[PDB]
C-alpha cells in the first residue's frame, strides 16, 4: 500500500486526499514506524479491536 507522512493523512480536506489512500482507513497508510509512533501497538492489535474503539482513537489522531 502506498504511505504518506502523518501531516498529509490528517489533511481533513478530502480533496487533497491522494488516490492512493483509503479515507475511512488511513492507518493502513501509515509506515510501519508510523504506526508504532501514532497508536503504540500492532496492526492486528489496533485492527481487531471492535471498530468503534477504532474509530474513537483515530479521531483523536486525527485520522478519522
Amino acid at each position: 500500500l502506498e504511505t504518506f507522512p502523518l501531516d498529509v493523512l490528517v489533511n481533513t480536506a478530502a480533496e487533497d486526499l491522494p488516490r492512493g489512500v483509503d479515507p475511512s482507513r488511513k492507518e493502513n497508510h501509515l509506515s510501519d514506524e508510523d504506526f508504532k509512533a501514532v497508536f503504540g501497538m500492532t496492526r492486528s492489535a489496533f485492527a481487531n479491536g471492535p471498530l468503534w474503539k477504532q474509530q474513537n482513537l483515530k479521531k483523536e489522531k486525527g485520522l478519522f
